């Protein structure tokens, strides 16, 4: 089941901002969202896209395990963090997309179309050029498909190895206290209108599980701390975190 809380708009709005978050409590089997409409629509999932393209690359050996060096290219780009060494838990936390179009090309267009469908991800399309479709080809996704994915890696329960769920679910590892654990994704579209914020990912309990994805606009690069504030927010107002 599904409820629209739209109280929740004043975290947007506060913020001179607009967008939507996607709430599951894994327990009771219930949804809750801001704005149900958004909630549907579907975007370029951008570095959230990391996600399904870590699973790929350790299930097909192109990646071989979680301490693998990929050498940084010695071509300088504006990130910093990007003109360097990474492993797969470095690449994630940067999203240093270089690292991860380097793995879509070897993976290749059939496999990861076959692997795509497999996980039901999105529209499943990969049309455009195999290194950047995430970024500006034809693949989408919207807030409620993020959750519904995310929820499979957390079982364990997408079509590829447990061992290449769980390194993928140390990889996303962003938070923990004595409290709780977030394991998520950023993710920022900018290539195809309107430019959007991602934060997908679960917050773990000590007896309940709440997943959450989230987007919003991004005009400029200013905002991109809002993904994760305005999440917490909500998080606290709900009393899923204090
Ligand atoms: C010119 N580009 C590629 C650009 C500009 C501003 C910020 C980033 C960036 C880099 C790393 C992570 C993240 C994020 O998702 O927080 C965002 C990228
Ligand atoms: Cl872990």
């Amino acid at each position: 089941e599904w409820q629209e809380n739209k109280s929740w708009n004043a975290h947007f709005t506060e913020h001179k901002s607009q967008g939507v978050v996607v709430l599951w409590n894994e327990n009771k089997q219930q949804g809750f969202t801001n704005n149900l409409k958004r909630a549907n629509q579907a975007f370029l999932p951008a570095s959230t896209f990391k996600i399904p393209n870590s699973l790929i690359a350790l299930d097909l050996g192109v990646v071989k395990d979680e301490h693998q060096v990929f050498k940084w290219d010695g071509q300088t780009r504006d990130i910093a963090t990007w003109n360097r060494d990474h492993n797969l838990i470095t690449a994630m936390k940067y999203s240093v997309v270089p690292v991860y179009q380097e793995f879509a090309r070897q993976i290749g267009e059939a496999r990861m179309s076959k692997m795509l469908h497999a996980f039901d991800y999105g529209n499943e399309d990969i049309s455009g050029n195999v290194d950047s479709f995430w970024l500006d080809g034809g693949i989408r996704i919207s807030a409620t498909e993020q959750i519904s994915f995310l929820r499979k890696l957390y079982h364990n329960k997408l079509h590829v190895s447990e061992r290449s769920q769980r390194i993928v679910k140390q990889a996303m590892l962003t938070e923990a206290n004595g409290d709780y654990i977030i394991r998520a994704k950023t993710g920022y579209s900018t290539r195809i209108e309107p430019k959007i914020g991602w934060w997908v990912g679960w917050v773990e309990l000590d007896d309940n599980v709440w997943f959450f994805a989230m987007n919003m606009d991004m005009p400029t690069s200013d905002g991109l701390g809002l993904r994760q504030a305005i999440t917490k927010e909500v998080l606290k107002q709900e009393k899923i975190i204090p």
